[PDB]
């Protein structure tokens, strides 16, 4: 299919997309791409373009673990919407190389005994890391998640999610 | 498929199409193609052919932002219908390279708390940009969007959506 | 698929097909082919084979524009049915290069406030252009459309839709 | 698929099949194939193998019109069944080059105001062309079609549908 | 698909399969392959492996006519089952090149006015050719067909459906 | 598809799988693969990996005949389960080149008037062949099948289904 | 498809995925991929990336056997979830080359007369092999399994499922 072909040609340009909700399948597909790119060249940058309403914490956290694993820098681009885990992945890009396009929007969001244990542990990790990415205190991160705080590109720059607003490349 | 094969072959001629309703999926597809073409050659024009009834404001703005991001010029062509966000994208092409075909039509249109907040600002920012694109005052853009004003090629040239009618 | 494969190889001989109703997707696919062939070589003819019930007047008008835009001649061929916009596109072929196969049928047909406005404008322009293509007066085009006039290949030649009837090797 | 792959490969050998009922979609595919072959090389024969219960006169007649348009000879082969418009396309082959396999069978068949009118015109044309193909009077063709006359290969040869019964190539 | 790619690769070795019932679709696809192979090289054997419960007579006769039309020999191999028209196609292979594998099984079987006239004619012809293929009298073919007579590989060899039973091929 | 692409590439290594129930379809595909491999090179081994719960004796028998027809050795490997016709085909590999992986399991099992006749002779023939593959008396094959006797790798070696247990290739 | 060509291109880097439930079909495709890589080059590592809820004990043991069969080292990575047989296969990778990503979760679980017999036998092996992979006593494996003990990456390193936690560029 044309769509798939275009994505695969972009993969050759080391450009990847997170263009839908983050779930187990998409995480797998995306981890795979990051691994492939790192395997074929450890030193050339990867560009991750994000337009995603976000989703599952464990799914987003696996994409994150893989971004960390990859030896090359991962530039991130808030291309349309970066919400929930989409915001987290945006903020996880290599510092110096996190970008918002001028009309992007960044949203924060707060997403059986064993499941509850596992979720409590991963949720706390998400807040901790969101704090490291942005330089905000954890408490500010929790409160802002709770009230579904959202950000224009400028506001996002100011808050610490991105390093640059890019207009012309 | 034959139809995907033709669009692929056109990609090599730096021609792309918006031939359907703008939603997230289509916005993604179209941003991918622009990024690709910009990666392959930052200094050759891209041509964007438009036959589209429009769609969501946010999806159209991601396309717009990618259009601006590409270092290369983007020529736009109204091929059949450029309505709503399709009119916006047409009017967004590089000044001097916006074209209407002789029988093209141009159509203007207006398209939970936190959702409403974001919509209000993106809607306002779209009227703002449409005014810049066309040289009309913001007030004329709003009033004309409101009443679903539509345009023949000639009328579109005069109003400022395009720079040339090509025959 | 075999079908797609054959249409692709025919695209290499600069032959294209309109074999179904005219709607937006089909119009898009068809303007794309015309643009593709125009870009590959602006000097060589394109052949359009038509077997179509027609369909959307605005869709057909976009294809027509792309024909006019192409720097090369477009030869047109009526294969089975050329109805409404299919008849229009056949008649729009470069004069001298419009063909009917002998058992072709050519049919004329009469083809929300804002939709009606646009349709009135597009409709008048289609009649105007069809008049020009065939050499018939505008009122003859109108009345013939109203009464659903159809034409054999021979009748189509006489009326002005085409220049040739292929009754032997071409 | 394998099936489509063998048909494609057969196109390179200038062989085409009519292996099913004649309708608008089949007519399109077949006209397309003849046009392709004629464009590639106007001077080499095309071989059309027919195993068809016939179908639409309209669709059959489009294929026939393309056969005439084609400058190269078209050899026709009754492969199993040539009924109705399948009989028609067989008998439409280049004279001297219409063949029946030894066990082929050949079936004749007689198949809103303005639909009726288009139908009358094209039906008269079918009878007239079947008459020319076979050397039979149109009245014979009409009566024979009326009563669903059928033919062994030998009988079909006598009647004028084919020029040869072929057993070995 | 893997399966298709395998059959296609086999096609290059001039090897074809009848692995399902004989119907119109299958007949078209087999005739297509025979014709392709005969065009590619008129002087090299085609090998037809059969594992089929048979099916329509007229469909089977079209395959048969195409087998005869091809200038090259068709070698036939009873691979599992050869029943009804599958038996007939097996038996129609080039004399000296019909094979049974050791555990193959051969099964005989007997399969609107104008439709009836046509069926009567091809049924008779099918028996006539089965008699010619095997060397058996027409009345033996008819009666054996009636009672659904079946054969081991050894019994099929003696009856005349094949010319060889092969266990191990050579190199 | 990925799956098919790996099975294809494995075919170039001369490796085939029986990883589902043995029925006519799978028998056809497997015969096809053996026939192809023998045609490309009649002197190189073929390796057949088995993870199958068995099925039709007919189908199994056609595969067996093709294994024997192929001039090259066929190594068999019981990869997970070899049950019923799967056990049969495992035991049918070239003697000296039948293998169990360490955790494989081998299960014995026993699976219109004219249909009953045929079934009786192939069942009897299958027991006979199983007795010859294994070196067990025919009555013990019959008895053990009747009671669904199953085997660890070590017990299958002892009984005669395989010649070796492989741990590292 | 995009995904499939990605998984295939990764195969060229000798990297495999177990990203779903373990069953017979999946076990087959995974053993196939291992045998392929082993055949291509018997002396380069294979990397197995695991995000799996586990599944059938039989299917898992076929995968395990094939990894033991392959003459090359098999490195293993817990990418998201490794539960039941997923944990087993992770723990089965070449010692020195078992990895967890920091937010991975490792879960233990307790996994017709004839099927009961067979099952009893595989279950005992599974525990036994799990004990040697981890260096943990059999009683402990058994008790942990039947209370559904789960582990973070760090707890998994302590217990013996992995040798490394990847907290920086690998």
């Amino acid at each position: 299919s044309l769509t798939d072909s275009v994505y695969e040609r972009l993969l050759s340009e080391r450009i990847i997309f997170l263009g839908s909700e983050v779930n187990d399948e998409i995480a797998n597909r995306l981890c795979a791409q990051i691994l492939l790119l790192a395997a074929e060249d450890a030193s050339k940058d990867i560009s991750l373009y994000i337009n995603s309403p976000g989703g599952s914490i464990s799914a987003g956290m696996a994409i994150y673990d893989t971004m960390v694993l990859a030896p090359c820098d991962i530039a991130t681009y808030a291309m349309g919407m970066a919400a929930s885990m989409g915001e987290f992945l945006l903020a996880a890009g290599t510092k110096g190389k996190r970008y918002a396009l001028p009309h992007a929007r960044i949203l924060m969001h707060q997403p059986i005994a064993i499941q509850a244990e596992q979720f409590a542990v991963i949720k706390k990790e998400m807040f901790r890391l969101n704090a490291e990415f942005t330089g905000q205190p954890i408490e500010r991160i929790e409160a802002d998640s709770d009230r579904d705080r959202w950000f224009t590109a400028a506001e996002a720059l100011e808050y610490g999610f991105v390093d640059h607003i890019i207009t012309r490349a």
